[PDB]
């Protein structure tokens, strides 16, 4: 029996999770996984009920689970709150608390959604990239950090740090991912300015000896920002830190064109959290407009990386393709004047497209 | 009388500065500017001569000058050199030595060079962005930093840091730049995760009160990486830090399509350095192939920002446009099967296109 902790969150979080839960419950019944799901509050929903973005109870729930599903966190409703109590702090505490250091963000375009891409057609025709971003270390969690007043002058500071063990584990994930893809890994750094990232380059080069079958390349983060646009098809697996991964992942996501179709996995030792990478989009919250396909595709990642159900992870991914083939579109992926369906209907549509006996 | 310190550097640097020199000399003579130019060593050229990327002599020449011109620094030739002596250290030490805190990198696309752009023509057609990047602070120059061993494990660290004065001065340049443009300023940070960048947002918000004519908006760095390609025309002046500015400016450069056309200005109090932003292109170094136009346009920025020769800055800029209308193209900006001219010829073409006598 597998325990799944659910943290819908803020904005469109609740509705996109409900839609994806339809699909999840469907696969569970068909496959007989015997999953037990529990719901906990996170982000702004948690602040509203407990004045804390990740209550202790919510944290223990996640710790006690095998897989974690999160909808979204964030919204201007909580700006009046202190920085340490902001909605995304709960997300950061989940990642850090569960030590989910391997963030996997696959970037590819659905053939029926190619026109949504900002780049010229011929460039992004075959963009299939996997950003493997380190999630629990770096400047994000480095100490010391903070704001201070030195001689009447405000000074802000943050510490970027990584030790050889943190770099080695994320590298193994990226190298193993490359082997199961096109055998190409690009480690991104700023080794000629930032010493932390030079150690990053050195340790990845050492681990590269363990994967003679993969072609390793190093690239500076600024140059990588140009290459993603200039020739995206050159990338297979892109490895980088927390900070650089945050930026380059969003860049990779935009060039696919449809952010509401992009899933993600955050893996650690014996745990994992799955969430869409599109945010809480507050302005459409509760309007049944949100695209749940990214959350649904994240469930497919969970079936694969956490529930030992590859055949079913594929069937979920196939149903999503099927829904698109049959012309079903949510507002974000539909052309002007073209028919559009809501969050609820899109969920029930994938369940049907599952062609369950 | 004004002094100009010239540092050609490595790779294509010597040839692109010579072409640019043809233009500077043509303008100096015609305008009667009375400029005193001196040449120094920087980067690998300085290493080969002094085993130091920025010898004390080079620093004093630059410190004595009114304006500095730099071609390019870097190359695999100096990989055998210790991290502290790599060619790029000379560049950083110049920016820091002369306290050139305001980096200006205008991202515009030339009408006849629109086909080089990677974005869908309708998006890029009207791109007119100016990236104002803080150049002397941030994690780039933050202390402490280094590589150590704790309990037998390697640890890499760097310090990101900014005080209110550092932010106030770069904010002023950006707000002022925006006034003379579309009066729209976008400040990029990661205020929800990094405290240094939250102070950045706060101080910028403070200085914004001095510029009621310019509209200020804040955006997270990851979102900016998306917004640049999704809808580049939304940006006028984009203000951000050293590291973020490093990544975002390169992304903005790529969407214009032709990196060989982009100029830059690093301004400080009474000092200024001008360099292109394409790198040393070691592979074509010394083949008279390099596009000298970015450097020429950098000289144009110098006429405007240092030599107080705005009308002559415009004429150089007008001459570069004329050359393109004439259909003159170096390899990098030439369509396949189109006539291609060398570095030297392209420089002469601009001087001729100045229509002097
Ligand atoms: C919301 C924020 C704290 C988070 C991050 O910076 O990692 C987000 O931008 C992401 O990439 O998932
Ligand atoms: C070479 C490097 C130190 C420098 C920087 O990172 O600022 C360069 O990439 C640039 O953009 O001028
Ligand atoms: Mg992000
Ligand atoms: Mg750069």
């Amino acid at each position: 029996m597998k325990k799944i902790a659910i943290f819908a969150g803020d904005g469109i979080g609740p509705e996109i999770v409900a839609a994806a839960r339809q699909v999840l419950d469907a696969v569970d019944q068909a496959a007989h996984l015997g999953l037990r799901c529990t719901e906990g509050l996170v982000g702004g929903a948690a602040l509203d009920a407990s004045d804390d973005p990740l209550p202790a109870a919510s944290l223990q729930l996640a710790m006690a689970a095998d897989a974690v599903i999160l909808g979204a966190v964030g919204g201007p409703r909580w700006d009046a709150y202190p920085p340490a109590k902001r909605p995304e702090q709960g997300l950061l505490r989940l990642r850090k608390g569960l030590d989910l250091y391997a963030n996997l963000r696959p970037a590819q375009i659905f053939p029926q959604l190619l026109d949504a891409s900002p780049l010229r057609p011929e460039l992004v025709r075959d963009v299939d990239i996997l950003v493997v971003r380190e999630l629990t270390g770096d400047i994000y969690f480095g100490q010391p950090r903070g704001l201070e007043v030195i001689d009447g002058k405000r000074r802000g500071f943050n510490t970027m740090v990584y030790d050889e063990d943190e770099i080695r584990r994320i590298a193994h994930v990226a190298f193993r991912a490359a082997q199961g893809r096109r055998k190409q890994l690009c480690s991104v750094d700023k080794a000629n300015v930032l010493e932390t990232t030079r150690l990053w380059r050195e340790v990845v080069t050492e681990v590269a000896r363990d994967y003679p079958d993969v072609r390793l390349s190093h690239m500076y983060v600024d140059n990588a920002a140009m290459q993603l646009i200039r020739a995206p098809a050159q990338f297979d697996v892109l490895l980088t830190g927390n900070m650089f991964g945050d930026i380059l992942s969003d860049e990779a996501s935009q060039l696919t064109g449809s952010i509401g179709m992009l899933p993600s996995a955050s893996l650690g030792e014996g745990r994992a959290m799955y969430e869409p990478i599109h945010g809480s989009a507050p302005d459409i919250a509760g309007q049944d407009k949100a695209n749940p396909l990214a959350t649904i595709l994240s469930v497919a990642m969970m079936l694969r990386h956490s529930l030992n159900a590859e055949p079913w992870a594929q069937r979920v991914e196939a149903a999503v393709q099927r829904v698109l083939d049959q012309g079903l579109r949510t507002a974000d992926i539909a052309a002007p004047g073209t028919p559009v369906i809501g969050t609820k209907a899109m969920g029930a549509a994938v369940v049907n497209a599952l062609n369950l006996k």
